[PDB]
């Protein structure tokens, strides 16, 4: 199949070398034409076509439904974008959004294209070598159509352990190759959310007791409370037959192997903004999530130094 | 190697069974005559032999490092047994506590036993479903010497390299190499089950996160929401695809994706959850040392209010409420 | 002065009675028209006049400013009562809402009404059950010139300086001496309602904080522990005894005390506890803000899962407790 | 009555000056004569007698039943106090002590004392003019012979409104005079500590609150998002008739009318021991106590710069 790519970061032009190396062709753009001319050397021979604007890729795209997957920063860029392209495309054609995008401004999006039947199918991502584990939305006309090019970024079965209860209807087989129909659109970005939410627990779990044991050599400890803990150790031990073994403890036993101190690294985190759509919809939906709830705040706090809610406490103690 | 067990509740019985299989001669011994001869029938090649009390299992151990392991019921019961051995070991035999001992414990065991230069080692142990055939994640404390000479029990019981990806940069000084086979000499006694004890409190931390998340797009369909903001999703599903490219993938993933997938609405669990010693323990130790944990305090939390209905503090809040 | 007042619920007929307590005409409007001569009873003095409209209110202002309050449910109902004066009013003239609107309404409404010169004042208002008799502690916003205009009617409404000891070192530019009457004009319109908003969060974690305090101290007598580790605290008692002279003295603790005198097994609430607004929209500030707010998020948290079985989140905890 | 009082700091010395101004008689003892003399400069005409020593105070007591209060540093100097007086004093004697103590020691304390008769009564207090709240424990034959003493230091019933229901058997009526027998010897110290762990939740609430009104402000915040709140007029206007008035709520109003910005405080916090103890109260309990838990972590928190835990999350964030 043939499909158009905007935005050439890390992730698009991965994506779209990956699509090119499983027999299909790609139509790219980018802002900035050097990014364009370095994925297209990137590109296996002759699978790929460079437009210069929004229009030229949408005239080189020549199937029956044309197919644009857009990969640019999310807000007002991918905005401009998806809004372009709603008036270049017409009825039958396909636009993915593939960003960081908030899903219900994927819900709105897909309400507005379909006016002019124009299928809009949000894909969130979790490479260029392993694959990409997605979880999209859209309508099942759309999202069969784009399953080859879904089939080719996905990870694939591979060699895990197959899940014990899988073959009953009701649970797609798709799942089991890394890539997800989540349901109508919105919900393939909904479900990304989440899965960044569980993330930041599963961290900030680890972090917690990273630090409780670092801690156990602390001076305010009597010397013979303590323990001198050797970090990097405990987490490759636990690689190996432990209940925590994960991704996230084998890249943190990668980086406690380097600098078990960690001293590199001042502890100024960030939130990109799935952590707080997750919170939001908890509170939308009644639901407790106090591990999602202290990642994000811890989060916030390591960005500041002592807060005014922190003056506050202080100035009360003072006024006793 | 011999090595004398007392204790052959499950963990205790495949314990001795894998001992054997890696050809080390095994005493065993428990409370219980039918369950030795139970265990005793699982070992192979005549490298088990039932003891028939405590003292005969010591007498039956004629190395001259005796080595006993115990795998008792935390408490009382693994406290008497420690005290027994002190009684009948003596200078340069070491005692191993596998069970989820108390820390605290350890250290002023190691301090009495000492005292007649009987060696303690703690052993805090993961993975105790797959571990007769797939080998425990294991912890344990104690003095280099002890340590160093039951090395080729603990090799014969934890997993070995495998074949997952080797960490890099692990060629320096201050990095064990058997780390990378699943068993670490963690510190002086009571630095294993320390550290097994923490890596309980980050499972329930982990546990929760996910609970967390399913709980949310499960109620994505909730009727209080308005018709046009709800998803049907499917969790079986998503669980099944997170374990492939994510960055969740995890055992404890593989678990979830597993129950769901027999059975969505998770009907046959109630959500009562109970804890062990170890998520406390971990917040104590948290407390002592003045660190932040909220996400094993909130998932410990939310395990106490999961056994009870409505409790005093929300009659509280509503009899505020009803005030003004 | 003169002023009409739509919507005589508890809160807006309170409004009424003690405006005209203070010497004010009100112009009276409710949907229902028995409740609008249920409040005309309670006015003495001939300062109430029962209009039978919206419309018709507005025609019964003479001055030249037309002042308007609107005490209706939060939402659609509010929000068309303030259309219809968009649309009635005209240069100069003010509408004030004093429901427990979302402060972002305000900020658009204030915005949309500024169209045609007619301003807008948001009224937050705590103490509701004490203020017929007691006042009203206000927070509002709004334009200089309109706030300044109704001042005499907040004045009326607000508690006054009362008994309470002053607050040292106010005299300095900056501090509103109107604070220290219980109204405060809080900067532009919203400011009122995003005040008022926090003042709720703060109030859920202040009640949350005593409710852990009673279950804790409650439960110190529980079958659960030790039998020589229990005291059998009388929470009455102890809630009285903190009411003077103590760090918690409040009057969310005197309301408490009641309470616990009145029943202390509190045998008569359910402990189901309803959240309204705002605070889930604190939260949402404090998330805008990046703000750390882990005791009003906990307040919250615990009111949702007060309402509920266990839910979801916990069967997903007992399945991965199943699986290993 | 006549007691004696082993400790002169803020809180020994003003019960000392508060007893001798409502009629009972002191021995006073401290480490530090200079102090000692400076409680007696402050002590009622001839209500007063300095000792030297521990055993000198004891033989200074003359009643029938000796009474002493220890106001000393918790620990080992409080347990020092207690031992003395263990051997200095005899059957129907009383031991109060009205420090810090961990609950626990009081009801070793309690025990060991009673084997030579000796009572031990634990006094929780929350001044010199106003009076103390007190929370005490110990057997209802020593603290009914010290209610004397306990009813000079209380607030006494004060110009509040009184309860409504409070006129029945099972409510004790000093609870209206700010003194309450809570029970055995060690329930004082434990109801005071609960009493601080709420403490902790109601000023973190407050903090939390006034953070939010104040970042309202914030930068980061699109212009048209802001509002610029009077942070000392809001804490002000909450004093009269709000549902959050407090004797927290005014001491924050004096601080923020001095200086709003609470320029002059470093916010960090520190915790004494009973926010502590309390939570490992509700621990042993299985009580969820998450206020309380969160007040305590930010107190911890605030003292520290990012921490190891902190760290961990970047070196994964950077690991990705
Ligand atoms: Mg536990
Ligand atoms: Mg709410």
């Amino acid at each position: 199949m043939q499909i158009g790519i905007i935005g050439l970061g890390r992730m698009g032009g991965n994506i779209a070398v990956r699509l090119s190396r499983h027999g299909h062709d790609v139509v790219l753009f980018d802002r900035d034409a050097a990014t364009v001319s370095k994925v297209s050397e990137r590109i296996e021979g002759g699978r790929g076509v460079a437009a210069t604007s929004l229009p030229d890729l949408v005239a080189k795209l020549t199937a029956k439904r044309k197919i644009v997957w857009v990969m640019l920063p999310c807000g007002e860029i991918t905005e401009n974008a998806v809004q372009e392209l709603y008036g270049l495309l017409g009825k039958d054609d396909i636009v993915i959004d593939g960003g960081n995008t908030y899903y219900k401004d994927d819900i709105r999006r897909a309400a507005q294209l379909a006016d002019k039947g124009i299928h809009y199918v949000d894909v969130g991502t979790s490479g260029l070598e392993r694959g990409y584990c997605m979880m999209y939305g859209g309508t099942k006309d759309s999202t069969d159509h784009i399953d080859p090019i879904l089939d080719a970024l996905a990870p694939g079965k591979g060699d895990v352990a197959p899940t014990p209860d899988r073959g009953k209807p009701g649970l797609d087989p798709r799942a089991e190759k890394g890539y997800l129909h989540c349901g109508p659109a919105g919900s393939g970005h909904f479900v990304k959310m989440v899965h960044n939410g569980i993330e930041y627990g599963m961290m900030q779990a680890f972090a917690e007791g990273f630090d409780i044991m670092k801690s156990k050599n602390s001076p305010k400890l009597p010397e013979d409370q303590r323990f001198d803990l050797n970090m990097a150790d405990i987490a490759e031990v636990w690689r190996r037959g432990s209940v925590v073994s994960s991704w996230l403890l084998d890249l943190t036993a990668e980086a406690l192997a380097k600098n078990a101190s960690l001293s590199e690294f001042t502890g100024e985190v960030a939130d990109s903004g799935e952590g707080r759509w997750t919170l939001e919809a908890a509170i939308e939906e009644a639901v407790p999530a106090p591990v999602i709830t202290a990642s994000l705040f811890t989060r916030f706090r390591s960005r500041t130094g002592n807060n005014y809610a922190e003056k506050v406490l202080s100035a009360m103690r003072f006024g006793f």
